[PDB]
Formats: structure tokens, C-alpha cells, sequence
């Protein structure tokens, strides 16, 4: 939606092509609501103050200050996510493409061949996380950077078998220029960076669910994060491998070595950190370049003591250009120990040659076990060639890709894994391992058993709606546990289908409603962008991948108005009404005759009924981001604004109806879903065939009339004949509401079969509040039937007669009791 | 879109919901196209000048004067048809339920018991012809009046076969609440008012083909058109009907015998029009009440003349309150008789008041007989009950509905139905004929033979494309044809299906690329209501059902920037290039890399190619209003504007690119459809392996180079060697153009491998003048590759080096023969 | 499946259309097996003993004695439910309507003056329950009847809202020489029959989910069970009711008063049977 706040004196508009204007005083957050149900992408609103500024950063709307035209405005038309508490700016633009260079965020492939291998006069450059390393080139009043990288390209590349780059990159990079912006993709990034330091230290624990190599970086300095994954490989399930001989595969142009030497190191890290809650030293051998060090540091601060005879330029120690041989117990226990003890052939005869690759391999295990075999909290990395050897069940392979697969695969050891465990492995047992599996994930840790926990702050973002997960243990995963961060899939299609997928895999697809939680918001991706800091300038889609949110126990249940509220409530509503093919008060009729007003719908400008719920159920796919469930249980007890009970059911009533017609039978379970939750928090009692009602006799109804006395029936009840003593409290304490609300008529109406009536305007709102002072003191009050008020004024049927708005004014008010002779009360 | 003009010292921006502004003094024309590529649905135009509402206005695009605020601007918000000629708005607001009523335009149902049958409280009214009884109520600077009438819940309801009317209309009235405005079905009443009496004047004759009950009055006063459609129903045809009995059946709660009296007797006329292109005296006899006169005196003015005994409010003559009875001699030819003559049963036994009815139907025959005996030009209509009869073969039957189904159906005859024709058809024959066939349609004329004529002006609007007629014979009554405004629907879905339904019937898709028409245009509807003086306020969707429009043999074929112009072409374009999820320069970076300048995509903001057609190829959906391919004919031979043949080659490769990824094999076609068509109007010519060539060489390069003469080879030929002499005249004729153009300089690239080279800027207008130059005299130049323009400096593989802009300027230009020690031109 | 034994001695192949044969005494119930995983439809099973037959039958697949060929064989062609304990066999074949004539199992609707309303020349009948007026016609080694009744066109035209009847039986009689004949439909109405009346005398108190009025008849003799279903409409939720006046509707040429005073009767007891568990 991207509100730009332009200066009071210094404002332009231009022949642009997605601009509306705004400018207002009323009230702060009314503005930012009238704004928030605007159409448009871009809104230049010219005079402003910080709160609904802030109001709106906090609706996850990004609203940001403008000073300047030159470039300050026209480079933040771009889309972009916003930090709204340290004012940085985090661009989304692919436009970097035009002076011709790609831009990643790793160090390690500005030191490879690539450059040779990318399409003629590209290059690579500006290499810093989230663009850190691109503010240098702008001058605003905030903070800015480009986090757009194309580390798809170069990492899906490595990961999908094909050989040919150039082919490659012209194919994604026309694939950006075609199709859409994935921004719920690009601000994840930004929104992991955020979310775990602060969560780790107001909860002090957190486990994450499903993490892939989106974060391989994100949680190096975070130890003591528990982090659950789909399980290791291990050499226990080696056994039913078919036999398979050497295949010479080569799948990258460019060597990328230094991409698993990186990976291997980072996977025995967060099994160590899965061990022992913890951070290691980090010894190495056979390892010297090493230009993926840096990537490291930019997030942790590890010492890295490095063996190998060349050139290691970032580390703490180069202890020696000397290779770790022997000398083993020099080490100390809190560590991990990267084994890569290798040679290079040069032309010598692969058939002896390969001899020496086998001696080195029985020594690299030596070399392992000696290492695990004094101290605790040690874990080794240690390379292997594929030939018959001794190997421990419970360890764990790691086949990171390569260059080319020319017969090893790395294995990684604990300390567990040498106590009187060993296996013999025949040699095509491995290459059957290595030619086909491709690990996926430095995050091989034991799955999540999915079930509550009350120590636990469960994080959950893209690993739970799997179709192979219990969906009921998943249910209740969110709705009977507190401390959390949950996410699922929407059900953002018709005809309620419950799972939905890419004709790969499906995953199960919720609404809202779904869930009983006690204190919790369920919202939109860019709500909780704003509960956690951050704003987006791109609003979602009814369809596609979203995905509702879930924040159980935390501070910001009762703060209603701020997050997760009815900011783009009506954004849909009223693009409908106006311009795409219907008349404006095209909702307003329809409410009216879906629940038996249909003889009048004059009086559908105002005093209609059904506002925020209808809207909130039927374009749910555009507007989930409000709670629709949190809005109504923190109006049944008051913790601004309030409606009565009877409108809601209306509300849900006619979405019924609409989805009918429609034949959405999801808003049609939607409705469903809520009406009797409504009658859960609260119920709802209907005096349908009454004994007292509340009259009020006027002093002269302009009308013709042949009823003896024409009266307003004001209400109906239905009560014991004891409890008119507590009635007329009420029918004292708002003498005046009654007395002081602005009764006016202006026409009559026919009401139904010989009955002749006039229309009464303006006493709703105080109907509405009588109803809730009667509910609390459990008093039924009001029929099933929409309370229409009305004047009788004969037994006929005739014409409508319009008349002037003339004012009418209260004689008196009683409450009488139905075909009885005699009344009890009558303020006047 | 619905431009809004607004005056200069008084207009105001309100918190509005989809208004856009613009002014600008820059060009008529220009503002215009910026305008029409504008997003929203409504437009505000603060400072104006006729001419620019001229050209909007005629490219269907409504765009009027708003003179004040308070009603002339709050209510011309609603959708509407604009005709720009004499200044009449139509509005298509159904707002006035409000106020609770329907309204319809024939005022035979305002006499009938109906509001017995409305809802409690509605009423109908304001019974005119496209509402135009409601301009009464606007007090404007242009004529307004609302034209939404309710005619289709009434009518459905007869041919709907339902019973309770509250439950019908609340039913349709509750659609239209819901669903999107049928707009273009409602601006075509007002198209075919206006379409048809201009048209019957311009060519003095005129067919059209398919008319329904859309047009029963449209062509009251229009004898000298000739319609077509399905055949009638003949006695000839109730040999194939099974056997059946009386059978009782009540369909209407309010009784429409009127309407049958109007349908009965209109079938009646338009009969005699094709029969004798004359206009007949209309006598009746048995119809009294007959208030569906007034609806056909809106139209055409007939005499008619009745006999009955009871009131006849709208005739000329209500002769006797006699029935007519024998005096049949004294009947005037020229003429149709229909016949009522009729009876209501009291109390009398039904068995024995049945002879009655049988009697009558030998006498109401006798007088159909004696009428058609004596004179020529006569028709009749005729009462008959379902009894055994002597009947003639060749006449025809109808039943337009009634009330209740109890036994008669209407024999209409003509002069031939009575020479030597008769068969004997049974009882239950009949009763088989009104049970289950109800008539549709008054037009019962014979079918339209498919194929073309020379004088015809053929018009045919939604007849033709169903699937059960020839698609060659249609393609070929559309190419092969002039004097014609034919519809035919386009292909709106994707992966080309030529079929396209509802899954009752499908119909044919059509391309515009199908049709090789000599001088036509073919466009959308907007674009048609443009060319006949109208206007429309909402733009057609790129998906439903959308018609291409053909007008063959036109006066505006070579009004180009005026009827079916580039208005509107870059609307959809503008949304994504800068809002829907992607960078400004997507489609400046797309078109360079599927057309092998994938190296540079730095000078894409200008001096890129494919402008127009590449947008009117992959978003045809949208913008086919745009007649594509009379914009390119007209350019091929100058009949302003100007691109180089090749850019339009380069426009449809890329589309079939784009197309190849999204797998939208109908723009995949229509690309194919039209690059050969580019290949039909004019040829290209390509020296692949030129002989010659044009250089340009500079007084300093401020670069670094090695090459020991940089210089740019700014284009080649390949030619006979005394075509030399008149080659230099084009050098000689534009030599300034070239030392008169802004040559620039601001960097280097890599073409290729091992060719290091600058780049030159701001030539490449005066090379595509070059290029039309050289090629109408018939001379070669240019390669299948894009010419970048560019200085050689090295043979080596070096980096970008940017410079400020650097202008460079001519020393000499030379023609230069390749791998020759000569020349023999050089301007100076 | 459709397992027809025939007599040693007596027994014959001919140019048949679904037609294998089998014959073997390896093993009873090893021959039921390899008989049970044979293709088609039809299978003449030529010597054969009693329990080779029990099993198949109670496998749920018909496997009947066949004593004889002009008829007894013919026509047990035809599809049908078989059952092997009283030995009876429930046809249904549609073939009734060649010698022109409907047929249903309500006696009431024989007094109306729907013969008007059929097609020309066709007429109704044979008006038992599951056919068992149909038994006379057959004189067989086995009890035997087409229990193949229109009851369908009859009571959907009541519920169908449509006035000509001859259009409306005309159409659904050729949906039936068109389409599938729904058999796991008509054996149900056998299957309710002796399904009850010995859950009954075996257990004491027996309920029953959603019954419709397929079972109009079925439990009219067991108060003793407690039928669920949508509950009923009451005066309680006319209040909801939008207002309307007289609508002369007419849907059935023929008179079926005899039709609702029934089903008002028959609702009656149904309720007098969930109340108090009497009769
Ligand atoms: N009673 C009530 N009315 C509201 C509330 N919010 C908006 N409305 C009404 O709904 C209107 C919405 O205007 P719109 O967004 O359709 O232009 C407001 O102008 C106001 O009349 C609310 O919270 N409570
Ligand atoms: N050569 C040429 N360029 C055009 C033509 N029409 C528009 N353009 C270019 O395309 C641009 C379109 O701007 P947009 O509508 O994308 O904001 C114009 O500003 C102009 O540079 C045309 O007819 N011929």
C-alpha cells in the first residue's frame, strides 16, 4: 500500500499512474482507517502528523516520512519492507540488473572462476547481508539498502543438475522480468534477522520447527535455540542400498568447493549445539583458502584454528603450514574437528594413485577416533573415499554437493557413536549413497514430536500444514498451549477444499475458526510485521501461498485498535460498490432483504446494521488480516466502540445467504463457524411470544391514522412479574437517551398485510444499548424477527406518502403488559 | 473509465475512492493517450479543452463537462452511455430500488392486478422508452435519464414456468445485488435505437441476422430491412407430434393476455414486412383494452381500427361495439386482419360450453378465408381452440405464452397458404404443439443463407458464432465482403481453445488475425460505439464474454489516430510495470534479452524498440480495441508516426518468448499470426553476408583502444556494384541528419569474446529512417541480428569503464567495400 | 457373478455371449476360490457339490442350482438377489414393459384415474410387496419373483413439480434402457426386510440412523425401535416466515389425496413409537 508522507509546503501531484491524495484532520486513527480502505498501491498524503503515521506502520501498512523529491521519493516508489523502529529502509528492486551484474551475499564465489561463466560484460559485486553494503550509495532521511540478491540463481543452480550457467541465468533472470515480485518471500529474511534475538531474550528458550538453508546463518550465534528437522541419514540405512560402482558426474562449471567445506563445518555446529547447548572452538585441517570465513563472522564470532601449508587469509590462528597429523591430544575438548585431508593427482595412474586416496581414508578415521576418545563435547567432520570400511551404525553421512561426484561423502561423529558400535559397509553400498542422495539440510536434527509444551516458546513457519502431519495433534498444538509462534495455510479458495498443493505435495488448509484459543491473535503475514516492528509496502493476494499466523499468549491480546485490527476492512467493499459493476448501495440493499427487510430498504443510508462482520466474512481471502474472533470476544466483555448482539447474527445471517447465490461454501462454513461461536461467548435470548413490551406515546403524529392510539412499541419482553422492579431501573437511568434521541419521521410504509405504518429514524443506537443493559441483567428482551421500529397507523393498505423530516417528541413512555389493563412504570 | 471533466476555478480532491487528476497543456492528442493509459475507473480532468474530450469520446471512452458540484458531479459518479453528439447521458443505476420500486418501459402492465403481487410496499412506474419519462427529474448542463428498466424479471417470469412472483423477484432483485453490472448488455438498446435509422438511410438498404425479443420494437418503422432468424413452426410439422390431452396448467398469477395481443399481432407485421417491403393498416376485432398500444405508437404509428364491444382507449377508429362479423368486402387490402373473437365461460358446464369454442374456431377460419380470397398484400392471425381440423400445411403456428395453458394456440396465414394447400390434422396433434412448444420469438423469418453479397449491408450483431454454423462460410462472408458491421466473439481464454460455452452451447473463438479484410476495421465494442456517436463509461474485462467488431467498406479506414486508435494500449502494462509485484524496467529488460541484446540492458529507459505492438500482443485480452493490424497496413504505405519494419519482428519474437514461458499458446499464435502477416504487406530483405557497408568515423575517441582505426559501422548492404549510384543519393540526401545527430558516448562493454567496444547513443532514429530509405528503393541493408550500434576499441576481454557523457561528432562518413583497398562516396 | 449349476448329465455349451465353464473336485473350498477369481459374469458350473455353493453364497455371490433349461435356465439369466437360506430368488429384470405395462407394489394408486395418463395402451398390475404377487407366474425348483417395481416415476413425479405425466414417465423410462441398473438400490428394500425383524428377537433394544421414505413400511410392525432423523418443522419457527397469500398450484393431473392420508397417519405412529414404545 506504501502511504508516502509528503511535506506540508512542498507537495506535487503529477500525471503518475497508481495515485490518490489525502489529507485530513479529523482524527488520527479514523484518517488512518479512511486511508487503509483506499484502492490504490500509492497514496501521497500531504499533511500528517506521527500517530497515524504510526498507527499504520503498526497495521503492518508501510507509512513512512518523505522530505524530498529528487530522489528521496521517486527511488522509494519501489517496493520495500520498513522497520519501523530504527527507520531502515530494506528495498525489494530488481532494477540493479540494468547496469548489468548480478549481486550476491557470500564472499566465497567473488574468489571462483564465475565471472568467466556469466553471460558476456555481467559481473558480481556489493557483496553484504541484506545488502548491508548498499547504504553507501544513498543520502535520505532514513536508512536504505537494496536486500535484493540473486541467490537463487547460483544456489538452485548447484541443486538442479544442470551443466550449462549461461543457458541458466538467461533463464531465471527472464523469469523475474515476467512473472511476480515474491515479497512474502524477500521479507522473511528480514523478518527472521529480527524475530529470534529479541525472542530468545524475553522468553529465554525458543525451538524452531522445519529450518532449511533460508537460515543457515540465522542462528549461528544462538545456541541456545533447540531446532528440530527432518532426521539424518545415517549408516544404519545404508543396508538397503543396491550395490553401484563409480560415476563420474560432473554438475558445475564452477568449483564450489569452498560451498561445502562451508556446509559441512556449519552442519557439525548445529549438531553440536543440538548436543550441548553451547559453542565450540573450531579446529581445521586441509582447509587453507577459506574465503567463506567472512560469511560466518557477519552473523557469530567463532575462533577458527586452521592446519594446511597454503594461504588461509581469515582466521584467528594459522597455527602451522604443517597438516594435522598426529599430534592430538594438543587439542582442547570444547571443539569440533574438520577433517579434509586430501591430495590432488596430478597425471599419475588412476589405478595406483587411487591406493593412496584408501590410506589416507583409514588414517582420516584414526585421526577421528583418537580425537573422540579422551574428552566430552567433541565432534568430528572427517572425509572418505567409497571403499569397504568399518564405520559406526549410529553416525551420520553428509553428501553436500560438489564440484563433481568423482566417489566421496563426508561423516560426521559424537561421542555416542564410538561406545561399542561398529558395522562393516561394502564399498558400492556408498557410491549407491553418494550418486543419488544430495543432501538438502545442514539441519539434521530430530523431528518435532508435534505436541504442547508450557516451558516451550515453539516457533513454526513453514514446517507444520504438511499433509503427512496429524492434523488434530496440530489443532491442538495451537489450541491448548500458550508461549508461541505458529503458522498455517489459509484456506484461500471455493467449494472448502481441505488440502491444497502444487500437484507435488498438499498441505492442509485451515480458516480462522478452527481453533478455540484464550488469548491469541490470528492475522495475516504483514500484521505480524507490524506486532514484531516491521511494515510491507506490498499488500497479499486472495490467492496464493498465504498463510495465516498465530501468536498465542502474548502481550498484545487486549490492544485491539493497534495490531491486527480493522484497518482494510472495507478496501474490497468499496472497489464493489463504486466502480466494478454495481450500484453503491449494493450491500446495503442486500443485508436488508436477506433478513426480512425487504419491504423497506429506503433507510439503508444509515441506520443499516452488519457493518464489520459482513465485510470481514465474505472477502475473508483479502481481509484475514483482521481477527475477526478477537474483535467480538473483547466486546462481550468490555476490555470506543461498541454494537449490539442482534447484528452480528445478522451479519453472519446474510454471508450465508451471499455464499449461497455465490456457491462459496467456504464463506458458508465460515459462517457457520462463527454464529454459534457467537452464541458460545455470549448467548442470546428472544422473547417471541412476549408479555410486557416498552410503549412511547407522542404528542401528534402528522400522519392520517385510525387506530385510537397510535404508539411506538418501542420492545418486547418476555419476564417474570417480580423482576418489573429491576426493569424500571433501566427504564430510569436512560429517561433522557429516550427523551433526548432524535425521533423523526418522514414517510409511511406498509409494514405487511393490513398494516398501515409510518417509519421512525434515529432511536436505534439507543434500542441497541437498552438490549445490552437488559442482557448483563439477564433480561430477555427482542424477538428473532429485525425490530423495524414503527408507528401504526391504520388497518388498510394504501400508498407511501412522503412527507418533510418532521421532528416528533416523546409525550410519555410506559411499559404496558400485553392484554392486560393496567401498567407499572412511565417516566415522562 | 468515465473522464470527468471539471472546471478550471471550481474542482476539488476529496477523500474519494478511485479518482485519479490530471491536467496538462501539452499536446490534445497526447494528453488524451496519457490519460487512456491512466489505471482507475474514474478520472478527474481539471483543466480542459474540447478537442481532447473529442477524441476520448470517439474512442469510446466517455469523457464529459461537469459544470457544478453539488448533483451534476455526485450524480454522473454511476456507470452510464454517453452520446457525444447530442450531449444525452444513460445511466445504468439501479439505485432506485431505494425508494422501493421497479420500473418498467410498456405500460400494458401497469393496468394488470401486478402490485396485488409485489412485495409488501413496491410499486412500478415511470413507464417510458429507455427511460426517457426520467429526465423530468435532472436539471443538468447535458440531457440525462436512467435508463434501467426491470424488464427482465417480468418477462423471465412468463418464460420461466415458476408460480409465486415474491419469490422470483426477490430472487433476480437479490442477483443483481450480488453479482456485476451486465453493463454492455443495457448500452446495446440504446446502440441498436440509433445503430439502425442512420444505417437505413447511408446504404438505402439493410439485412440483419439473428434478431430476439430484444428488437420487437426496434424495427417498427423500418419495412425496408429484411431479418432473418429461425424458421417458423409449421402445420407441416405436427405429423411428427405425439397424441396428448387437454392439459390444465397455470404459469402466471397476473393475467398477460395483452401481452400475447402485442406479440401475436407484431409477429404479424414483421411477417408482412418480408413478405412486401411496405407497412400495413392494422384492423383487429375481439381486443378491446389493448393498452399495449401506447407502447407501439413509441415507436412506429400505425392505424389501427377495432371492433369490440368494450373500451379501446388507444386506437384511431374504434369502429362498432360490434364484432366483426361478415361485412368482410368492405375491408381495404393493404391490411392484416387479427382475429379474437372470443367467449368467457360463466357457470355452464364446460362439456356443453365446449361446442360453443368449437364453433366459433369454424367461423373464425370462414372469416380468414374470405379475408385472403379477394385481395393481395393481406394477412391474418387467427383464433383457433385444439380441435380436428382441415388446416393448410405451408401456414404458421404460434403460442406465445399466456396466463393458463387451456386450450388455443394462434394460425397465422398468408396469400399462398390458401392455394390448393389443406391437410387434416387431429385433435391431440395440437394439444401436443401447446403443451411443450412455447414461441419464442416474433421473428420468425427464414434463416440467413451464409454468403457474402455486394448489395447488402449486412448486420449481424450476436447471431452468428454458434457452433452449428460453417466457420469458413462465416470467415469467408467476413473477408470476402464489403458493406457489412458483423460481431464475432473473440478468443478471451488461453491455450486456444476455438470453442467457447456455457456448457448449454458453445460457440466459435475467433483471433482478429483471422480475417484478411481489404479496408475494415476490427475492434472491440467500446471502440464501434465510438465510430456511430457513443460513449461508455466502464471498460470491457479480460475475460467473459467480449466480441470483436468488424465494420467492412467504411469511410474510417484511414482515420487512424481517431476510431480504434492506440488509445488505451499501455493501461495494463503501467499496472504491472510499477505496481503489481515487479520493477519499472521489466518489459525494458525482457525485449532486450529475448532478442540477443542480453549483454546490455543499461540503455533500456530509451532507444529501446517494440513499443505498441509488443503490449498488443501478450495483454490482447485488454486492449483489442485496438486493431492491431490496420495500425501496421497503414504504415507500410503512408495513408505523425513512424517505426522501422524491423522493430516489429523483434516485437512479435519476443511476445512468442513470453508466451512460451507464461505457455500461452494463443498469444504463441496470434505472434505467429501476425509476423507472417508483417511478412505478407511488405518483404524483408537481410544481408546476412554483406559486401559493402556505411562508416562513420571521429575526430578523437576518448576511450583507450588498440584497433588502429576505431570507427562505427553503422549499417550494411548487400548490392549490385552499379547500384552504387543510387546509394549515394541517400547518403547525400541525409547527410546532415547524421552530422545533425546527437552522438554520445558514455561507456564501454563487451559485445562478445574478444571484442571490447563502446557504445553509441542517439543514433538509432536516424538508422530506421535509413533502413525505409534504402528499402523502398529496393536496396538491401540490415542483418537478421539487432544492429547495437558500437565503436571497436580492443580485441581483448576488459571491464566497464563509465565516463560522463561524452559527445562525439563527425569527421567523415564513408561507404566502404568489405575486404576492399577502395571506396567511392564520402559526404563531409 | 452369477454361478448357475448345472446337472451332470444334463448340460450344455452353446454360442453364448458371458459364458465360462468350470468343473473340478479338488477341494471345496479351494474350487470356490479359483471359480471366484474368474473374469466374467456368467459361468456355467457344471458338477458341483453343496458346499462349494454354500460358500460362494456366502460370499455374498449367487450360486444357485439349475435343474432344467427351458426356463428354469433362460430366465435366471437376469440379474438378481438370491436368498440361500429359504431359497428365493429376487429378480430384477425390466423386461415387463415389453407386454406394455408399469408395475407397483400400493394398491391405492390402482383406484385413481391415472390410466387416463399413461401412454397409450399401458396399464398397471401385479400389485404385491417385492414383487410377491409375481410368484404365480413361475413354477420352479426354487420360490422365485421380479420384484422390479416403477414406484420411482410415480412418487418423484409427486416431488417433482412437473404437470404432464406422459412426458414424464416417457422420460424416465428410457433413462432406465439407457443407463445403469443401480442394483446395490433394489436389493436394499430385501435387505431392510429380514435386516430387522431378526436384530430384533436377537437384540433387545435396536436404534436406527436416518430412515427415509424408502422405509415408509419397513418398521411399521417394531415399536421397539427408535428412529433419528431431521428433526420436525414446528409453529415455533413459522416466526421466521415471511408473509404470503393464496397460491393455486396444481402438480399432479391424477389425485393422490389417498397418498397424504397415508403418510399423515403413518408420520402419526412413528411419533406415537418414539414417544411411548407401543402400538
Ligand atoms: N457503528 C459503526 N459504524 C461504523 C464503524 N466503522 C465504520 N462505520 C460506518 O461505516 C461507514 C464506512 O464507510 P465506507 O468505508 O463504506 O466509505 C462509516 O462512514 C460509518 O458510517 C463502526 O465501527 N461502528
Ligand atoms: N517511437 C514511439 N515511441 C512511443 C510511441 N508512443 C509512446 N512511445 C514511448 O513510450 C512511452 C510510454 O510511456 P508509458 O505509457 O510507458 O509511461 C512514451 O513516453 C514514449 O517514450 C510511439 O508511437 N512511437
Amino acid at each position: 500500500m506504501k502511504v508516502l508522507a509528503l511535506r506540508h509546503s512542498v507537495a506535487q501531484v503529477y500525471a503518475d499512474t497508481q495515485i490518490y491524495t489525502h489529507d485530513d484532520t479529523k482524527d488520527s486513527y479514523e484518517n488512518a482507517f479512511l486511508i487503509s480502505n483506499l484502492t490504490t498501491h500509492n497514496i501521497l498524503y500531504f499533511n500528517y502528523s506521527a500517530r497515524t503515521l504510526e498507527i499504520l506502520n503498526k497495521s503492518g501498512i508501510a507509512a513512512i516520512e518523505i522530505q524530498s523529491l529528487e530522489e528521496l521519493f521517486t527511488l522509494i516508489r519501489c517496493n520495500f519492507t520498513y522497520d519501523y523502529e530504527n527507520n531502515v529502509v530494506y528495498l525489494h528492486d530488481y532494477s540493479y540488473y540494468t547496469n548489468n551484474e548480478i549481486r550476491t551475499d557470500q564472499h566465497w564465489i567473488t574468489k571462483t572462476n564465475i565471472e568467466e561463466y556469466l553471460l558476456p560484460g555481467w559481473k558480481l559485486t556489493y557483496v553484504g547481508y541484506n545488502g548491508n553494503d548498499t547504504r553507501g550509495h544513498y543520502n535520505f532521511s532514513f536508512t536504505c539498502q537494496n536486500a535484493a540478491t540473486d541467490d537463487d540463481i547460483i544456489i538452485e543452480y548447484i541443486y538442479s543438475e544442470a551443466l550449462d550457467f549461461q543457458n541458466f541465468m538467461l533463464r531465471k533472470i527472464k523469469e523475474r522480468m515476467t512473472t511476480s515480485l515474491p515479497i512474502a518471500r524477500l521479507s522473511n529474511r528480514v523478518f527472521r534477522d529480527k524475530l529470534f534475538p529479541l525472542l530468545v531474550k524475553k522468553h529465554k528458550r525458543v525451538v524452531n520447527v522445519g529450518p532449511r538453508n533460508e537460515s543457515m546463518f540465522t542462528f549461528l550465534n544462538f545456541p541456545s535455540i533447540r531446532q528440530f528437522s527432518n532426521g539424518p541419514y545415517l549408516v544404519k540405512n545404508t543396508i538397503k542400498l543396491k550395490q553401484e560402482r563409480w560415476l563420474g558426474k560432473r554438475v558445475s562449471q564452477f568449483d564450489i568447493g569452498q560451498y561445502k567445506n562451508m556446509l559441512n563445518v556449519i552442519t557439525t555446529i548445529y549438531h553440536y549445539y543440538n548436543l550441548y547447548q553451547e559453542k565450540p572452538i573450531i579446529y581445521m585441517v586441509g582447509s587453507a583458502p577459506s574465503y567463506w570465513i567472512y560469511d560466518v563472522r557477519q552473523y557469530s564470532d567463532f575462533l577458527f584454528e586452521t592446519w594446511d601449508p597454503l594461504d588461509t587469509p581469515y582466521s584467528s590462528i594459522h597455527h602451522k603450514e604443517l597438516f594435522f597429523a598426529k599430534d592430538i591430544g594438543k587439542l582442547k575438548d570444547n571443539s569440533i574437528l574438520y577433517i579434509d585431508i586430501r591430495t590432488d593427482r596430478g597425471n599419475a595412474d588412476w589405478k595406483e594413485w587411487r591406493k593412496v586416496v584408501e590410506l589416507q581414508t583409514i588414517s582420516n578415521l584414526n585421526l577421528a577416533y583418537q580425537y573422540l576418545a579422551t574428552g566430552k563435547s567433541k565432534v568430528c567432520c572427517v572425509k572418505l573415499t567409497a571403499m569397504d570400511l568399518e564405520l559406526p551404525v549410529s553416525a551420520k553421512l553428509l553428501h553436500h554437493p560438489t564440484t563433481e561426484i568423482r566417489s566421496e561423502f563426508y561423516l560426521l561423529l559424537d561421542i555416542w557413536d564410538v561406545n561399542n558400535i561398529k558395522r562393516f559397509i561394502p564399498k558400492g553400498a556408498l557410491y549407491s549413497f553418494i550418486n543419488n542422495v544430495i543432501t538438502d539440510n545442514v539441519f539434521i536434527q530430530s523431528p518435532f514430536k508435534i505436541r504442547t509444551s508450557v516451558s516451550d516458546y515453539i516457533v513454526a513457519l513453514y514446517a507444520l500444514s504438511n499433509d503427512f502431519n496429524n492434523r488434530e495433534d496440530i489443532i491442538n498444538l495451537i489450541n491448548n498451549q500458550k508461549q508461541s509462534l505458529i503458522t498455517v495455510r489459509i484456506n484461500n479458495t471455493f467449494k472448502d477444499e481441505p488440502k491444497v498443493g502444487f500437484k507435488s505435495i498438499y498441505d492442509w488448509t485451515f480458516l480462522p475458526t478452527d481453533f478455540e484459543t484464550t488469548n491469541a491473535i490470528v492475522t495475516s503475514y504483514d500484521g505480524c510485521l507490524g506486532i514484531f516492528g516491521l511494515s510491507i509496502s506490498l499488500a497479499s493476494k486472495p490467492t496464493g501461498n498465504n498463510h495465516l499466523f498465530i501468536l498465542n499468549g502474548t502481550d498484545k491480546y487486549y490492544k485491539l485498535d493497534q495490531f491486527a485490527n480493522h484497518t482494510g476492512i472495507s478496501r474490497r467493499s468499496h472497489q464493489v460498490r463504486f466502480s466494478e459493476s454495481a450500484t453503491s448501495y449494493s450491500g446495503y440493499i442486500f443485508r436488508d432483504l436477506s433478513n426480512s427487510n425487504f419491504n423497506l430498504i429506503g433507510t439503508n443510508v444509515e441506520n443499516s446494521v452488519s457493518g464489520h462482520v459482513y465485510n470481514a466474512l465474505i472477502y475473508y481471502r483479502y481481509n484475514y488480516s483482521f481477527d475477526l474472533k478477537r474483535w467480538i470476544y473483547l466486546h462481550s466483555v468490555e476490555k470506543y466502540y461498541e454494537h449490539a448482539p442482534i447484528e452480528l447474527i445478522y451479519a453472519c445471517k446474510s454471508a450465508k445467504e451471499f455464499a449461497s447465490l455465490q456457491d462459496d461454501l467456504t464463506v458458508l462454513r465460515y459462517a457457520n463457524e462463527i454464529e454459534n461461536y457467537i452464541n458460545k461467548v455470549y448467548s442470546i435470548t428472544y422473547a417471541d411470544d412476549p408479555n410486557y413490551f416498552i410503549g412511547i406515546k407522542f404528542n401528534n403524529i402528522p400522519y392520517i391514522y385510525d387506530v385510537k392510539v397510535p404508539h411506538l412499541t418501542f420492545g418486547v419482553l418476555y419476564i417474570s412479574d417480580n423482576m418489573i422492579p429491576d426493569v424500571v431501573k433501566i427504564m430510569k437511568s436512560m429517561k433522557q437517551e429516550l427523551f433526548g434521541m432524535d425521533v423523526t419521521t418522514s414517510y409511511t410504509y406498509m409494514l405487511s398485510d393490513g398494516v398501515y405504518v409510518a417509519n421512525v429514524s434515529g432511536v436505534l443506537a439507543t434500542y441497541f444499548k437498552m438490549y445490552n443493559l437488559f442482557y448483563k441483567n439477564q433480561i430477555t428482551f427482542g424477538q428473532s424477527r429485525m425490530f423495524i421500529p414503527h408507528i401504526t397507523l391504520s388497518f388498510s393498505n394504501n400508498k407511501t406518502v412522503r412527507i418533510e423530516t418532521t421532528k416528533l417528541r416523546i409525550k410519555s413512555i410506559y411499559l404496558r403488559k400485553i392484554r392486560g389493563d393496567t401498567v407499572f412504570d412511565m417516566p415522562e
